[PDB]
């Protein structure tokens, strides 16, 4: 029979989940012994609660869904900034948090975890304001509703979602869970809305020949991909993505001309995307950073917007129709648009510039270090990049069909990325898992890399130590961003602990040339028990020219004074 | 003039600030460049935004006030955790948040960081729940009065607050600061009421001889531990301390008889409380833990209740009076009362019984350990205490007068005592600050021992080595409380990064024999230039014989059943 | 082309509304201009917020939506209360609100109508407590994608929504909206969770033979009245109602028992229940008014708990499971399960006692006034029934098929139905409408009266004047309990106000005796051009049998001591 605890566990294993990470709390530990008892999933234990939060978004990126297990107030105040970030990357995240005993509700009952007062709602309340759904649960009878509920509208909506169980009830007996299928049941498209807005879109493009299309990050959670392939190999016109949309679309595609960034789009995307007469963005989105501080931004008179439930176009807006439907039905119905990519040929701007292989004894530099990661990319590879230089390195890559590229844009949180790969490599070990990232970020967040040792997952990081928050140099300077800078390659050998109580297979390497990186990188792929970590030196001032373009536009943005209102 | 950056670092100056800790970020750059521009103050940077509240919550617990700086969501979001448990611990922490440019309000601007929708005020809504006040500028105009409000507020409640200020106005000219005496501007005790409570205390104790002076964790926060002093003198009668409340009262005092915390009180207290015909509790929080699973809860026909702000006696509520008055007047006029004093040492329960010093080359046990930590206390000395097994290593140590301890029992955040002690050490370089800390505790927050390193705080660290979660074993044990175990000492000259880009002066000790401790403990007070790990090895099962008892009764709480309503 | 103003109206006719309802206030004003451009739909204006709130809820009860337009603060707070109501009654109304101009946004602006404070959110804070969906428009870009969104979220979930709009964009061009289909497009069943749901049914009462069902006050919610005969024809069990689900089933259904309510159920229906082995519960609301003080709680052991979106049945919860699929697919494969009908008739238990006709010259008492009433009872009939003794004495009427009763049993605010029943007469102008009203309830709401003359609504106001709140008195009497009274009769000439600025046709008659009554339902059925308002003079202590009763339970419930720990 079931309790609230395995009717939780068994719907987490119905929609997928092979793991789901926690930090055990004296609120959650009935609860935990509860969800070990499916053995169709694993508990996977993490050091710190935003790093669990982390983990489980990273996860999400490999299998869809993710879960969180954390313990009231102190686990969960930390793991709402994860939370908050699986929000903003549309990443459906379930955070389960311990509660109370449900005996100490309106009894005038100061906790030990809680801020003091005898108020027991504020982490709801809080958690309210970063999720699609929040529920507490305080009896067994309404445990299958509550968990039904905010399990159905994670998967609908692409959101995290918000789960607190008293700790007093994990165990108590309820009702058994029905069939998998419910979990996944949504509204289809309008059938009506659907072909109208087929129709509005061929009526819009009828006499506009030069059409773009604009692939944008809400795409996979749009479950779209595949049917953006259809459409553009339909549509013959010039493809296009948006920066935080890497590897979304095939590369290797005869219709695609790159990535579009403003100023700093491949070479001839730019003056296409202006040449277009029509562009059709598919689940874009639109903020300061995307349109490098506000400079690049969509002609609205061209403009065909499709979101994942929407379709706005020639001044008509369709609600109900799913991305993937219209793109569906619109590749079988779309004559051929040539007139953007003939022109973007005819421009001969040639491919992206990239430099020559370094000279191996010579100083490393930021792009030999890029060019030889990149050589390092399969159709069965995925690189993490962190929020930083390692952003625009990792733009800069050739993408064989199949390689992916993960990306927080959106959150932006620096730090993501060390936690983000455990959670990917536990969800996608039988990838090539690349690990992108700079000293600043690492150092937030960098004791998960000990949870890679202990599960033995063989993730590569190329950590570079440039030493200090250089993104942030290139927005505006100051003390604040210089470091303590650490031995990053020896971390590793403490985190395998080696002659002590347990035991580990991470390396940890140094590369401050060209030869020293390449020597590095043919040891890291012959690591099959552990990580390892290949810590790059490099200058300060050594980074993309793309970064410091992107830079001035990001930094005027921000610091434009108020206008009289 | 002042700017409104700079109106806010006048006003920390002038509530006693020496320092301030910030993690940078786009949204709070150029608010981080006019605090700087106040010499008065020291910017101190942290790893990351939890480690910083925390920070800050340890330098509160030092001079008394606090101020972290973190940027918009991605920082704040985290640093709520500290916040919420600057709450609990009654410390006023002022959180300032960096924000979005106020021209991205209410235009339908997505912005980087947030959560993808176009509102910007659920970082502030989530605030409300954890702060005495919160508070966001927009505009130069309304900054004084806010920044002003908050930081009076967090004075006077002893409770941490939030300020956001939008990142494109933190270099606009506002007034300027008036005098900070505006700052403390405090009610006086009403006269009558003082009087009144007074005089119903002693009509409450005229006929009851054995008095106990029950001395509460709200104590420091009402600024009455002097007047507690005063007033115990002229009772001579018995004085207990909460759990909480150790170092808050003399314990060399002829009036201090122990700590008072249920089944695992001091010898003869827990009968010399239950023998008591009256019981003052001054400042007392009265939760799950430090009534011992609700089992050690006071008589409430014996009980005087003195809170900060208020006194109920004889079926009387007084609000309206300092208890640092209450105290003050009430010494003056009360008579002696020793009877539960004179109970107490008749009893013949000698003083807490202390291991001898084990054998030098014998293996390490938790006893020896509490030993050589108890000989290096000093009237110099703070013992910051993490939760786990060190909060009852150092409840069990007797303190010379001056010597301090540092509990967070009421948010009980495993990790904070890292941070924390590196805050502390900050706000009171010349004292001697020890740091007692679990394997697992350490695990969540490590890095900012690296901080230590950087500004050469001789910090001692005695990092308890037993694998894992011994104190969640001691309530509830599973595969969740095991932990990858890390070489702690090595951890050290990962650091320092001596060979690198710069350099750091800490050390790292192993201690496996009471005499190998021996040695390092001096190794670690000849280190003046860093801080000094001793990695401690001993057993899992082996911790003191409090917790245990302890954590049954508290397992027992959170476990029970539900009750028909 | 449309503006956000002109949008919205065409979402509004679109969705089925031919009237919305309106306060005029200076935030409101564009929009109201551009709400009536459509000619398609009527703008209705009422006398203040809270009764144009309950007007909407009425109008939703007549046509399965509404819509109210307020003005900002002042008028939307007090319309909050209405909002709540329809919430709690599961109707979709949706509340506009006015707003501040956008420029007033973080510019440290205080504007007239608000707290004081420079800062405009607090209002959708609020909304967002009682809503299933809230949003604020500041640009008319917005505007399309918000709108669609909470007309959806309300249509979907049957609940109330809100929108506020900046009062200087509702003239401001946007997107044109497309089909209305797309705002009724919902998830159908999943089909593997349906037909699991029936077979479980069928496992449940294989030999459970004596089947009762209980139609539940969601039951129309849900859409399920046309199913819910299908299968109650099928299955030739027992059907009862709950108080609240009067009308919700055919009254001349062979298989109707009556009302099951606790201690005041129809006689006969509380034996059959008990006596059943099986309850299938029709979407069901259980609170403390409809299990009598929790005194007729429905044995879990036995119920098929069906709600409107998910079925509990034999220990397995099936989410994704509509209420009239489920019905629908049941009525295609049970079989007979007569025997809780069959118990029922054999108890011989006849017909609910109803006074006869009394002589009409003796003074007037409750039930002749109830039998009157009943008498005009007719499938075009609508009686909306006011909180206090009209619940009890609609709750004992005979109903013809098509005759409907609108109670608002849930909410249960007192003055609901006068405004209500002014909204409904307006949607349904052809039916019958019967108003049954306390004086105490008649007192909170009595303008809206003037609002039915104003637009010439024929309803029939029966005004029982036992001069004071009898329910009240039942529950615990207390001086609170009496008002002041009025010539309730003269107060239609007030509202006529002819011989002033313009003319009404309202009527207002006494009546003290049976005869006197009679006499005056023909003049108020004669009355075709206004409203007739007959006061009805009874002794306080003059109540329905079935309200002491129940009462006594009721008052037990809430007043109950605590419970201990
Ligand atoms: C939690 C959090 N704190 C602060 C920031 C602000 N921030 C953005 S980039 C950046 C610097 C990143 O440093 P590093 O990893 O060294 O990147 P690189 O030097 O390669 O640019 C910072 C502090 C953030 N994005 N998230
Ligand atoms: C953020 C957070 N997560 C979980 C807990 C619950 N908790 C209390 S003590 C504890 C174990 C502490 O481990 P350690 O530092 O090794 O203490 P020791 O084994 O010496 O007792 C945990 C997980 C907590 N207090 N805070
Ligand atoms: C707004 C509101 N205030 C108070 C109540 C509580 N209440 C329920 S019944 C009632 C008295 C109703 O008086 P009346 O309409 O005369 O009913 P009757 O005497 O005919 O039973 C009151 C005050 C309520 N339901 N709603
Ligand atoms: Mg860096
Ligand atoms: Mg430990
Ligand atoms: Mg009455
Ligand atoms: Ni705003």
């Amino acid at each position: 029979s079931y309790t609230v605890g395995t009717y939780l566990a068994e719907r987490l294993v119905q929609i997928g989940l092979k793991h789901h990470f926690a930090v055990a709390g004296d609120y959650n530990l009935v609860l935990l012994d509860n969800l070990l008892l499916n053995k169709n999933m694993e508990q996977v234990y993490c050091c710190n609660e935003l790093n669990c939060g982390f983990s489980a978004e990273g996860y999400a990126r490999a299998k869809g869904a993710a879960a969180a297990v954390v313990t009231y107030s102190v686990g969960a105040l930390s793991a709402f900034d994860a939370i908050g970030g699986a929000y903003a990357e549309n990443l459906p995240v379930i955070l389960i948090s311990g509660a109370p005993n449900n005996n100490d509700h309106a009894a005038g009952h100061v906790l030990h975890h809680a801020l003091g007062k005898t108020d027991y709602h504020y982490q709801l309340e809080m958690a309210k304001n970063i999720t699609a759904a929040a529920e507490a649960i305080y009896t067994p009878e309404e445990a299958p509703a509550k968990i039904d509920h905010v399990i159905k509208t994670a998967l609908r909506e692409k959101k995290p979602v918000y789960l607190e169980i008293a700790c007093n009830i994990a165990s108590m007996p309820c009702a058994a869970p029905g069939p998998a299928s419910a979990l996944f049941n949504d509204e289809a498209s309008d059938e009506a809305s659907l072909n109208a807005a087929v129709e509005e879109t061929l009526k819009f493009i009828a006499n506009r020949d030069k059409v773009a299309v604009l692939v944008g990050s809400k795409l996979r959670a749009a479950g779209a991909e595949e049917a953006a392939v259809k459409f553009a190999d339909a549509l013959g016109g010039a493809v296009a993505t948006m920066a935080a949309a890497k590897s979304f679309f095939p590369e290797e595609n005869p219709h695609y001309i790159g990535t579009s960034w403003g100023e700093v789009s491949y070479p001839g995307v730019e003056k296409t995307m202006k040449e277009a007469d029509a562009v059709i963005a598919l689940a874009p989105v639109f903020n300061d950073y995307s349109t490098t501080g506000w400079t690049d931004i969509p002609d609205p008179k061209k403009l065909v917007l499709a979101e994942p439930r929407s379709v706005v176009v020639n001044g008509i807006r369709f609600p109900s129709v799913h991305l993937k439907d219209y793109l569906t039905r619109l590749a079988q119905k779309v004559s051929k648009k040539t007139g953007a990519l003939d022109f973007f040929k005819s421009l001969n701007a040639g491919e992206l510039k990239k430099a020559a292989p370094a000279d191996p004894s010579a100083p490393l530099v930021n792009a030999e270090i890029a060019r030889q990661v990149e050589a390092l990319l399969t159709p069965n590879t995925t690189v993490i990049a962190e929020t930083g230089d390692s952003w625009f390195n990792a733009q800069r890559m050739k993408l064989p069909n199949g390689a992916r590229v993960e990306y927080e844009m959106q959150w932006g949180h620096i730090g993501w990325s060390v936690p983000a790969a455990f959670g990917y490599a536990v969800g996608a070990p039988e990838r090539r898992n690349i690990l992108m990232v700079g000293d600043g970020s690492f150092q937030l967040t960098a004791q998960e890399v000990a949870q890679m040792v202990r599960l033995k997952l063989p993730v590569i990081i190329f950590l570079i130590n440039n030493y200090g928050y250089t993104i942030a140099v290139m927005i505006h300077d100051g003390p604040y961003n210089n470091i303590k800078n650490w031995d990053y390659a020896g971390l590793m050998e403490v985190f395998n602990g080696n002659g002590g109580y347990d035991s580990g297979a991470g390396k940890g390497l140094k590369a401050k040339t060209g030869g020293e990186l390449a020597e590095a990188i043919k040891v890291a792929l012959a690591n099959t028990d552990g990580p390892t970590l290949i810590e790059c030196f490099i200058g300060r001032e050594d980074c993309t020219e793309e970064l410091v373009k992107w830079g001035k536009r990001v930094a005027a943005a921000n610091s434009r004074k108020p206008v009289n209102k």
